[PDB]
């Protein structure tokens, strides 16, 4: 228990002019560090290794201070040993913090809240402590396998080089996709074929063995899945959605196929995932849900896949080389719940530093992937290189010539290197594309012929430099390291515009995709251009929920568009999360299979009835009504479903959650409501279909988000008239329909805040306390502030990516709404006018919770009979009854 004062040193990530690191520890109460940016946390080593007993935190003021204490005795294992969050005002006396006798040889301070300032401070940290007369090891460097000495390696070439071997594969994977999908005792009532190509283009056959077995043929294992989904469909009755709902219910005997069935797909690429989805939805994913998800794509003929698994071992790789350390490198990449952004080149940093461990695990994750991706024939879209450097680059490069991008949502952009220097001067665009096209390989080897770079995102700057020799640089560069390379480029507002796409010289060894396809398309420009391009439905917009689909425009647009273009080259899904409205993604990738437009509305009647096992007249008149209000064809621009007014900022004449998004109903809210009726009149009869319950509580927190807009508005014209007894009545209406809207979102395990925020806990094994409250970071920030104050408000970014969620409605939403309406009751009431509230920092102390010390959230569904609540909905918070309540 005696204090360490001699031999301590400590760092930081970041601080303000003059108040660096040191300060926090020389002694003087009159100095401190202090913070610059989100890295709010200072580490102190001790010189050697003590059994702490006690820590002193000084801070420079009175405000209240809330933070984190970790500690490590082996170097590399930081563990939380105490905390501080409660309410306390700092004093003169600094807060001292009992440890039981914990060894350390050094210690981080995590400084999450200053309830006076976005920055933090640390006037003085004074540690008592025994000396153990030990020193902490020496920490062993990032350490990675190189892809050719991995077992990997061998299995990717012997796929490649043995025709009988790779057959013999892929066919024993598809049979293991069968049993994961509906069961082991399946696997034996399938023959599966590997055949040719039907005249250049995928296909499937499907048929009767002759004795009892169900005899399937495909080009591929692509086209194989492919024909046991269509089995599946159309005569089991049988509907596999491994994220939003499935019945997978196998009748007791095996159903004859009759007729045989042989069908193709005239695309060439059927194509998956936006940069977005990275984040949005598989942030925390494991292999367990990359392998359903997997299965799930090939099942739906999906053949190309972005792919971005493990990419920091590559940006690794290819920094170290140019002047870049292992931590610095781990200062540029961002945590792992932004990596859409930090590849798009909009941001860095923010989220990290990722652990050291990261690099080999996904390393290996990407390898586990491309070996299940070869197997079935599907295509990963690995990344190309534009030139995106660190802004210190030419500080370690002095040769090498950038372009300052500017800013992103208030997030400093990566620099870009000149894609082309004059004589004389140094190319570093070429010297760092050589290696990271080098780096690729070494990490993955050479698995794909397609590589995706969007130099340009959403902003930048091109500098002195011409448009067009932009691009046909970074073609030409992609193509020296892979003379088959084709550059799948983005198509999103308008850009690349048509100087850029124009300087592509190999058009066929470009890929565009038209990424809103199904709201504002714009494929004419590329197919004037003989681009080949890709006609993509985006949908979904930052995983923000509702009812919202487009079904008649991708039954109709996507074979008209093929009559009428020549370089149309596939379909996809680019969707920034995947979590809403399976119908949608479902007709999408069924339209890879016919020429001819279809009916959606008996595609619809066929899809609802495998999906809930059975149906009938009253289930299907419910679905038509949703098909005539919230999935009915629309000619408006919009980016996602109409946001509920629960999950915005409250305020005056909100007319949406996000800065981008929109919050009108564009049908009518009654006649929605029927279709509640109806799923609540036949909820005992299909509540044993779980795809049935999904659904139903998708309508029914429908029902309550536009339910809740009407109160919203009668409220507000209650304060505006001055009338504090209607307001309060309003008001105390508004706040119980959503704690019935969060009542009904606990029936889904997929609602529920704990199990996004555990996976993001538990998604590496054997890490310590400091990368799960890290990792925690990420995944509450991302679905409310999703960046700091200067993100949030300046940047626009605030609640982007708001979720109707359990525990989030409760803690979060209720808890926002609840403070405006208290503000403004006691202004009615004859009280002084409701202040000014600083939602960001109300918002950003639920963010900095952490699971193991404040509040933890379940991870199982609650018993709430759905049926039940719907009728509470319809008498007590429904539009249709709305004068009567
Ligand atoms: C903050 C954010 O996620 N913004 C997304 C962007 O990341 C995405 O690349 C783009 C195309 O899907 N849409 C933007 C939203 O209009
Ligand atoms: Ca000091």
């Amino acid at each position: 228990g005696v204090e360490i004062t001699e031999g301590v040193t400590v760092t930081a990530k970041g601080n303000t002019e003059g108040n660096t690191a040191d300060l926090a520890i020389d002694g003087d109460l009159s100095t401190y560090w202090e913070s610059s940016n989100d890295y709010k946390w200072i580490e102190v080593d001790l010189g050697g290794i003590y059994e702490l007993s006690k820590i002193e935190i000084f801070n420079k003021d009175e405000a209240v201070y809330k933070y984190n204490i970790y500690a490590s005795e082996d170097g590399e294992n930081f563990n939380k040993i105490a905390y501080k969050n409660n309410d306390n005002v700092s004093d003169s006396n600094g807060n001292m913090h009992t440890i039981d006798n914990v060894r350390a040889g050094k210690i981080r301070i995590d400084v999450v809240q200053n309830s006076n300032s976005d920055r933090v401070n640390i006037a003085e940290i004074n540690v008592f402590g025994k000396n153990t007369g030990e020193s902490l090891p020496e920490v062993k460097k990032i350490a990675t396998s190189n892809f050719s000495e991995t077992p990997w390696a061998t299995e990717y070439e012997k796929f490649n080089s043995d025709s009988a071997y790779a057959n013999e594969k892929t066919l024993n994977e598809i049979k293991n996709l069968v049993g994961r999908v509906i069961g082991r005792e399946f696997k034996d009532k399938f023959i599966f074929e590997i055949r040719d190509q039907l005249n250049g283009n995928d296909v499937f056959e499907v048929s009767d063995s002759g004795d009892g077995k169900v005899l399937i043929k495909g080009n591929n294992g692509v086209s194989l899945a492919s024909g046991f989904n269509y089995y599946l469909k159309n005569y089991c009755n049988v509907s596999y959605n491994p994220i939003m709902g499935s019945n997978l219910k196998m009748p007791e005997t095996m159903p004859s196929v009759g007729e045989r069935v042989v069908i193709d797909t005239p695309y060439e690429h059927r194509y998956a995932l936006n940069f977005c989805t990275y984040s949005y939805t598989m942030s925390f994913w494991d292999w367990d849900q990359y392998e359903e998800f997997l299965d799930w794509c090939a099942m739906n003929g999906v053949n190309l896949v972005l792919d971005i698994i493990g990419q920091e071992e590559v940006l690794r790789r290819t920094l170290n080389e140019f002047g870049y350390s292992d931590e610095e490198v781990k200062e540029f990449i961002s945590g792992p719940a932004y990596f859409a952004w930090f590849y798009m080149q909009n941001m860095t940093g923010f989220g990290g530093p990722l652990p050291n461990d990261w690099f080999e695990q996904r390393a290996e994750l990407g390898r586990k992937m491309h070996d299940r991706m070869q197997s079935f024939g599907i295509n990963p879209v690995l990344q190309g290189y534009s030139g995106m450097v660190p802004r210190d680059f030419k500080e370690k490069n002095q040769e090498a010539q950038t372009i300052s991008q500017g800013g992103w949502c208030g997030f400093d952009r990566p620099d870009m290197l000149k894609t082309y220097v004059n004589e004389g001067e140094a190319d570093y665009f070429q010297k760092v594309a050589d290696v990271f096209y080098e780096k690729q390989k070494e990490v993955f080897g050479d698995v794909t012929n397609f590589y995706g770079v969007d130099p340009f995102h959403e902003g930048g700057n091109t500098g002195d430099l011409d448009n067009g020799k932009i691009y046909e640089i970074i073609q030409n560069k992609m193509i020296e390291h892979d003379n088959d390379a084709v550059w799948v480029i983005q198509n999103w507002q308008g850009n690349p515009s048509n100087n850029k796409l124009e300087g592509l010289t190999k058009k066929d060894q470009a890929m565009v995709l038209d990424l809103f396809s199904e709201v504002s398309p714009d494929w004419n420009r590329l197919e004037e251009r003989d681009l080949p391009w890709i006609w993509n439905m985006l949908h979904n917009f930052g995983g923000r929920m509702g009812m919202d689909a487009a079904p008649e425009k991708l039954a109709t647009e996507i074979p008209k568009a093929l009559a009428n273009s020549e370089h149309m080259v596939g379909i996809g899904i680019t969707p920034e999360a995947i979590n809403t409205n399976p119908l949608a993604y479902e007709l999408l990738f069924d339209m890879a299979w016919t020429r001819d437009q279809i009916n959606f509305r008996t595609w619809t009647e066929d899809y609802i009835e495998r999906r809930y096992g059975k149906t009938n007249k009253e289930i299907l008149e419910a679905w038509n009504i949703i098909l005539d209000t919230a999935y009915k064809k629309r000619n408006d621009y919009y980016q996602g479903a109409a946001e509920s007014i629960i999950n915005a900022r409250p305020g005056f004449g909100i007319k949406s959650a996000s800065t981008w998004g929109h919050s009108k109903i564009v049908y009518d809210k009654s006649e929605f409501e029927k279709a509640i009726e109806i799923f609540a009149k036949n909820y005992d009869e299909f509540k044993d279909s779980d795809a049935f319950l999904y659904d139903f509580a998708d309508i029914l927190k429908q029902l309550l988000a536009n339910s809740a807009q009407e109160y919203y508005e009668v409220m507000c014209n209650a304060y505006n008239n001055g009338n504090g007894e209607k307001f309060k009545f309003v008001s105390g209406k508004f706040l119980e329909l959503i704690k019935l809207q969060e009542r009904v979102l606990s029936t889904r395990p997929e609602f529920l805040i704990g199990n996004w925020i555990e996976d993001a806990r538990t998604m590496l094994k054997d890490s310590d306390d400091w990368t799960k409250d890290l990792f925690e970071f990420n995944a509450r920030a991302l679905v409310t502030t999703w960046g700091s104050r200067n993100n949030a408000d300046g940047g626009g970014l605030k609640d982007y990516s708001n979720r109707q969620w359990s525990g989030l409605t409760e803690d979060y939403y209720y808890a926002r709404w609840e403070k405006w309406i208290n503000g403004l009751q006691a202004e009615l009431d004859g009280g002084a006018k409701a202040p000014n509230i600083d939602w960001f920092k109300m918002e950003y102390d639920w963010v900095n919770k952490k699971s193991d010390t404040d509040k933890l959230y379940p991870t199982e569904a609650s018993n709430e009979n759905l049926g039940e609540l719907a009728k509470i909905a319809m008498e007590s918070y429904s539009v249709t009854n709305m004068d009567k309540i």
